[PDB]
């Protein structure tokens, strides 16, 4: 089944399939001319003059777009759309609970971000500097982000379901000078530790960088406080002057970087540049929701992760739209809740992940009970494959069959949309991100690196380079080279596999490396391998995913306790916790399984394939397979 293209949103939409195919044809044939023009759909302070110099040579990558214009991305976000548009509502808050909200027109948000800016620049912080950001959602989060930007401050924003030690090894990695925090964030009715979350983080004698902490009063709960170093929010910006002039920026100055797990090692820094990232996020976000001013904007994706940069902030803001910003979760108090807020301030395009919408079906009509969801236009899904199943429930009881639902694919080292739909030029096909987006030149080949025409399928790449690529690993160029282009020469490797159909449309199957996608969450096999035999009681792990209804995947770990040790109710619980407390709670096992016959090849290394297959239901010592069977069957 092929879903056709509305006549409402045919009538109004900017790009239609005719034009859709001929701005791509231009944009891989002569991107420069393409990108150039495109380009300008932001505010330049000096126009560029290259647009396209990039390479993906072996062990040799440089990535460079608009590389002479400067331009601020704050002023994009904000300043530029003052004149006309300064009464417009930049961002709507609704709090965990529905009695509290917040309109903040894009004149305050700018006030506030002039105010934030001068802060900074008053405690010392200057143009390179790294700012970690562990906050909730809220709007001072934005303002602290687009404030970092706007003096040219790279920051570090660090999902608040971190743990402690997760938090430090980021500001270890990037050397932070400072940190912004609140002293709890509010979720589903509980309150999450945060201030404390750092102090801990601090106490970690690696951590030398840190001067500073700013802390937002969220719910006023009693922390503990460290004189000189520990400065409130308010009391900062209300010193403040809220007169600031934006500075010029160079196109390829870092504008932050984002923690993100591989198949091996720990959580990497990616980094995003100012000119190509901007780009690419507003014109992404422009035509795939095909933004018309005056639309109500929803983006459910937490500020902590690249979706919540990209199309929760700066994607909607430098187009001048109404963002909201949802503090809580998608159910809570009721199943209704999403819907709820979609009608309390009339959305007309819902951006939202396969998992929630998992949850919410579950629920099945209680989550659009009472609702009427008519001002919807538009919908969205990002972050994780999505069945048929759930992509008709969620177009017809979210869409009620009249909103075109784009599927959106890309990753943290794309910057934005790569393989997506345009509501009024394609028609959609349930489960499928379909085809790709200006500029994204994909192809899948096989393990030896052999492109494959046709319907078929294999491992999906990027043959060339495109605005929003992440430039760089924060402090390792070398390893971004490796990790990405050396398994394919000359190409951009995603990690993900995925099947092309008879009509060119792409269906991404998921990661083909020791990726794990938890609840929406992408987490690394390795590294919660580590954090188990860090444990010690632990000698060795052994981590799979396993398929769950509502997830996508639970986390399966094979534990091999030392000699001298046995499993019990107290180190089931002590062990759960250990990874709760050297990754966070996402990154939690669902279940634990003892052996002491790990699979392994003669040479030492783990074969995590079998491990697989016995943990879902189905050499050196083929003997332990019948053990591993019978241990799982108890
Ligand atoms: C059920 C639903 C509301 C939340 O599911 P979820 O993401 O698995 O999160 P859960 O509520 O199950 O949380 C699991 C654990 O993570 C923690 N956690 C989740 N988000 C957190 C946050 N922002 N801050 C702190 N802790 C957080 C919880 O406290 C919990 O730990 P605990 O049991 O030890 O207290 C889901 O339907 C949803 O909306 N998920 C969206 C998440 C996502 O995929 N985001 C990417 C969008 S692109
Ligand atoms: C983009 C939001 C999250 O970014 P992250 O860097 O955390 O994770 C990117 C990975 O999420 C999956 N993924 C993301 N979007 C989709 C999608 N739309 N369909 C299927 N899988 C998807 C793909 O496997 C990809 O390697
Ligand atoms: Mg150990």
């Amino acid at each position: 089944h092929k879903h056709a293209i509305p006549a409402n949103i045919a009538d109004r939409c900017l790009i239609n399939p005719e034009q859709y195919e001929t701005k791509y044809k231009q944009s891989i044939n002569d991107p420069d001319t393409f990108w150039g023009e495109q380009g300008k759909i932001l505010d330049w302070i000096t126009p560029y003059q290259k647009v396209k110099n990039t390479s993906f040579a072996p062990g040799n990558v440089s990535i460079k777009w608009y590389e002479d214009g400067t331009l601020n991305l704050a002023a994009n976000c904000l300043d530029r759309h003052l004149q006309e548009n300064g009464d417009r509502t930049a961002i709507i808050w609704e709090g965990d609970d529905t009695s509290q909200s917040k309109h903040i027109s894009y004149r305050e948000l700018h006030r506030d971000v002039c105010r934030f800016a001068n802060t900074l620049l008053d405690l010392g912080i200057k143009k390179g500097d790294v700012v970690a950001i562990y906050m909730p959602m809220v709007p001072e989060a934005a303002v602290a982000m687009l404030a970092c930007a706007r003096i040219g401050a790279v920051h570090s924003v660090i999902f608040g379901g971190f743990s402690p030690e997760a938090v430090a090894g980021c500001i270890i990695d990037s050397s932070s000078r400072l940190v912004i925090t609140a002293d709890e964030g509010v979720r589903a009715g509980r309150s999450i530790p945060l201030k404390k979350n750092v102090d801990d983080a601090l106490k970690n004698p690696n951590v030398t960088s840190v001067e500073h902490v700013i802390v937002l009063k969220r719910t006023g709960s009693d922390i503990d406080w460290q004189e000189g170093r520990d400065l409130w929010w308010r009391d900062l910006i209300e010193k403040a002057s809220p007169e600031h002039q934006p500075e010029a920026m160079n196109a390829e100055d870092p504008l932050f970087i984002l923690y993100t797990s591989g198949s091996t090692g720990k959580p990497k820094g990616v980094l995003h540049t100012t000119g190509g990232y901007l780009v690419y996020a507003a014109t992404t976000f422009k035509y795939v929701f095909d933004y018309h001013p005056g639309d109500i904007y929803w983006c459910t994706a937490d500020v902590g992760w690249v979706t919540g940069h990209s199309y929760l902030l700066y994607g909607p803001l430098a187009c001048g739209a109404t963002t909201l910003m949802f503090e809580g979760v998608p159910n809570w108090p009721t199943p209704a809740r999403m819907c709820q807020v979609v009608d309390k301030h009339q959305v007309n395009i819902l951006y939202t992940a396969p998992t929630a919408i998992r949850a919410l079906m579950a629920e099945g009509d209680k989550a659009i009970e009472g609702t009427d969801r008519s001002s919807l236009r538009i919908l969205g899904s990002v972050g994780e494959p999505i069945n048929p199943e759930a992509w008709e429930w969620y177009w017809k009881k979210i869409g009620k069959e009249k909103c075109p639902v784009v599927d959106t694919w890309w990753q943290t080292e794309t910057g934005g949309f790569m393989i997506t739909p345009l509501p009024g030029a394609i028609e959609l096909k349930a489960g499928s991100a379909t085809r790709p987006f200006f500029g994204v030149q994909p192809a899948l080949v096989d393990n030896e690196g052999h492109p494959q025409e046709g319907a078929t399928e294999g491992n999906l790449v990027i043959t060339d380079s495109w605005p929003g690529q992440a430039r760089t690993l924060f402090g390792d160029h070398e390893r971004f080279e490796q990790t990405y282009f050396s398994t394919f020469k000359n190409m951009y490797f995603s990690g993900d596999g995925a099947r092309r159909d008879e009509d060119g449309y792409y269906w991404i199957t998921g990661r083909v490396d020791d990726v794990l996608n938890v609840s929406g969450h992408r987490l690394g096999t390795a590294e919660i391998e580590s954090a188990l035999v860090a444990h010690p009681k632990i000698a060795e792990a052994a981590v799979v995913g396993i398929p769950h209804a509502i997830k996508g995947q639970a986390i399966y770990a094979y534990v091999t306790l030392n000699h001298g040790e046995e499993p019990s109710p107290e180190l089931y619980a002590e062990v759960r916790n250990w990874v709760r407390k050297e990754i966070g709670p996402l990154a939690t096992p669902d279940v634990l399984h003892w052996t002491d016959s790990l699979p392994k090849t003669r040479s030492g290394k783990i074969m995590r394939r079998i491990l697989r297959k016995i943990a879902a239901g189905d050499l050196a010592d083929p003997g332990v397979v019948e053990k591993l069977l019978e241990e799982k069957q108890a």
